[PDB]
């Protein structure tokens, strides 16, 4: 299956327009979706007390020229630059 076969295919899961463009209106649309059944017992990996908290931090990270929006150029260069949001992304393509 390979690494960067898995990583398109996180981003088409994330990107719904498919436009190559990530917003924070579209990463709303994940949080909702892929959040049903996380876990049977504990599973404190993501502690959600505020709306805009852990977007910002990951938006932060993730636009490189910081233009507004992620792109899949920004994504990919930066989910081998860090290991703790790649294995965050893998949760959401494993959860299903
Ligand atoms: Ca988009
Ligand atoms: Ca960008």
């Amino acid at each position: 299956g390979t690494v960067h076969e898995k990583l398109k295919w996180a981003f088409n899961l994330y990107d719904i327009n498919k436009d190559g463009y990530i917003t924070k209106e579209e990463m709303l649309a994940i949080m909702k979706s892929i959040y049903d059944m996380m876990g049977r017992h504990t599973y404190p990996i993501l502690r959600e007390d505020a709306p805009a908290e852990h977007v910002e931090r990951f938006f932060e990270k993730m636009d490189r020229n910081q233009d507004g929006v992620v792109t899949i150029e920004e994504f990919l260069e930066a989910c081998q630059k860090d290991e703790n949001i790649m294995s965050s992304m893998q949760l959401f393509e494993n959860v299903i």
